């Protein structure tokens, strides 16, 4: 395309400030900067790189057709919640995937979903904002199937009564945790094919085919090198700020991994179509919920992994409500602003009760 | 009716290759059989029977009139689950009455109600699949009061905290559980009351009378007489097939109870009558939940048998989602296969939690 | 206005054979009865002064404008719950404050909702009984900000396993519960915004002004002096009719608080007017889970006296399945009588639980 869109485009970012954080994350790795600074200077450089992945998989939609244009439009979103959960699962820092993959679920029900109601209620306030219900209920019907997955786990941690050391609960959490993951990844197979094939109808470009895989190995192995930097010196920059690491994971950890989903679900708010704002926010809890929580489960039952589907008690009662406010909020296809003011300070009582968890 | 429809009907049934696993279970007593073949075929022997009461029963509704005819037309799906339940509990063997009677109300909102809408929804999947509300919110306002009831004195056997020994918090299960089974039994009856009389409207036969009461005889005493060769014979039946029996009486026995509701629910599924096949499954895990379940305490009050509605911690998180995920599929009167597809893996996901819980 | 309104009114309540009750309480403190007579009458006496100030709270809404006269016709019916949870946290009886707080919640989700299905279901049998939703959807989007509040700092009660002792863990529910009372007070004064200007439009007298500022001071600080009684003699109060301390402050002294909007509940049920019978029993269980609640915490911040939002283990299981089965039955916009009678039976449920609970 004569490298013309491959400068404009490049600089053609709404957040564009964050570039310069890049080169000044591999040249401090090779100078002897203490590490919040290579911390620091790692989340503000994916911040442009997990929207970039997640906008060129649209212009190579416009490629293939209308099957693989309906998968890759709705599944890379989620190309930095991926990275970072296999680049922690190997350096065996296990608990640090357990709370970016349920913190990325409780951003996407609460901070995403709750902002394009708030935002896009003021402006749109004079008139009647409405979205559909069937095109949404499928996406509560599987959370509640993996609700139960992340419920059982969790009750067999609690029978010590009966009769049995912590050497048999911990085998027994073990064998039905690698055996609810198959069961998971079928109702999202299922889901691939209810939203692409079988139920299609009741639900130009301006970047040449060849930039588009290019770039898309040039945005991935820079996320890749970025997401071992902020693993594998989380712990340091987690005691010179005075933060716990079920902060950092949790909160901090997901803002760098859903903005290109936060200002495509804000921009459609303003627009008036809440039935796009709901593809991007309910669309995306899913795919981490179903198919890359419980991939990781696999990935870990291949390389000797000690991982099962044991989040926490403190962890599951924040999961539980988050799915139950957001159920019936959206039971009759109308939106006002206060429905989402109760959405953003539902997510600023998860985010005091993780503050002070030290 | 000179001996044509009472040779013709009985072999009339779908299945029919199992009646004579009935005269190898008298037969095999008198032998010196062991006692895994004989609860083998006494299962196989009870599946007909569970069917033959369940049809023979409406046979005998044209004769009575509208009153009774709304009554023996629904109470008698669930004489199998009646007569197991008493003889376990007169038999000591307390705990195998509290799954078997569990295992019937997951079975009616799972595997029951998640084929009538996968099966019924891939042969009408060109066609709307309409049922309505109003008939079936009333089965899901009492299983919440059913719910209650189980949940409260569970949390009970935990409050060991506050200055309670054991003896204090196990008559304090007892007490309160022998009174809300008079405050389960009076939501029946205002229920048998709303739906035949007060709110009726808004909601030939081929057998001689005569014949309809001897075989209802005939196909009782045959239920208990394999009644207690199922019960006084599961111990040894769960140690030469390597299964718990906490699985034995969760799973595989319900199957051979909830074989008649398992083919009317399904037949009137491809006819497209999804208003029949929501009073088959629905209302029968209400007759199951409030009244099969709160007679065997008062049963259990009169023969100074200790029982209350303490299931356990594992076995009420169970109950406690297959409500919210069958009141949350049935919301707005409309179906498809996917809506059924999600309650069957449901309950593949029970099934695995119980094979490994040994 | 002459001395006539002010003895005809006084005499013109539907309950007034307890007035004698009031000079029963302050004679029989300075003759030496024994304290079950003090505490006899002072429910007896306080209980036509919780309708005479919310009835004669309206009449000053006449005479400030839309403005106020949209807040204090919502915001005085619950003037007793205020006074008896100041005059016992003062006098550091804090659970008294815990449970008199948490009985006028499930009394106005239970007795006073399910008294107005019932008995206004009986009388119009023969019509059609139409609420609104949109009306009441935000008072259940509140309760469930109110009860992640509860829930949170419960759990962090059972952490005791995470190397942490009690006098850590004690601070650490302390911390949270005073900064979960400045996010509900906001979620609230935006509700009174909501409601009182920005959605107004989708949602004469016959006492003179001057009568309407004397008596609501002569009607509060009566109520002011024998909330004093009901606390400080509480306890041998609770010794001479053996029962419990748990069950006193839950079930008998909210019917005290909550009989004025148990009168105004049930004649409009009668009137068949359900948007009001619905602005009276969902309003003021808002009022007290998101105002009078959480403004206790910070007059104990204040004060210095520790005070966090932990009910308990079998209290909170009461609170989450009240507001589930409350959501479920007003998801139509219909009623009937068979969906109060399950909401007045779940309450004769929790009145079993705390009568046993010794
Ligand atoms: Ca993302
Ligand atoms: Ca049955
Ligand atoms: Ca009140």
């Amino acid at each position: 395309d004569f490298l013309s869109n491959l400068q404009e485009v490049i600089l053609g970012t709404k957040l564009a400030i964050l570039f310069p954080a890049i080169p000044a994350a591999i040249i401090c790795t090779y100078c002897g900067v203490s590490q919040p600074w290579i911390f620091g200077l790692s989340l503000l450089g994916l911040t442009p790189l997990a929207e970039r992945v997640s906008f060129l998989t649209e212009q190579l939609a416009f490629y293939t057709g209308p099957t693989l244009g309906g998968l890759l439009n709705a599944t890379c979103g989620n190309a930095t919640e991926l990275i970072i959960a296999i680049l922690a699962l190997t350096n065996n820092k296990v608990a640090v995937v357990k709370y970016s993959l349920l913190g990325s679920i409780l951003s996407n029900l609460l901070l995403v979903l709750g902002t394009s109601l708030f935002c896009g209620g003021i402006a749109n306030i004079r008139r009647e904002q409405r979205f559909d219900r069937k095109q949404a209920d499928v996406n509560f019907f599987l959370l509640l199937l993996g609700f139960l997955c992340h419920l059982l786990p969790l009750l067999v941690g609690y029978l010590k009564n009966g009769e049995a050391s912590a050497a048999v609960l911990s085998d027994m959490q073990l064998s039905i945790s690698r055996g609810f993951s198959i069961v998971m990844l079928i109702s999202y197979i299922a889901y691939l094919v209810f939203q692409l094939w079988t139920h299609r109808q009741l639900f130009t470009a301006v970047i040449s085919f060849w930039s588009g895989f290019a770039w898309l190995v040039g945005m991935t192995l820079v996320i890749a090198l970025l997401s071992e930097y902020v693993v594998a010196t989380i712990e340091e920059a987690s005691d010179k700020w005075n933060l716990s690491v079920s902060f950092i994971s949790i909160i901090l950890l997901p803002i760098v991994g859903n903005a290109a989903e936060h200002a495509g679900a804000v921009i459609f708010a303003f627009k008036n179509k809440l039935d796009i704002s709901l593809g991007v926010a309910l669309g995306s809890a899913t795919q981490i919920g179903l198919f890359v929580v419980p991939l990781t489960i696999i990935v870990a039952w291949i390389l000797g992994i000690n991982m099962d589907l044991n989040f926490g008690p403190l962890e599951t009662g924040c999961l539980a409500v988050s799915i139950i406010i957001t159920a019936f909020t959206l039971q009759d296809g109308s939106s006002h602003y206060m429905k989402g003011l109760v959405l953003l300070l539902c997510y600023f009582i998860i985010a005091i009760c993780f503050f002070v968890d030290k």
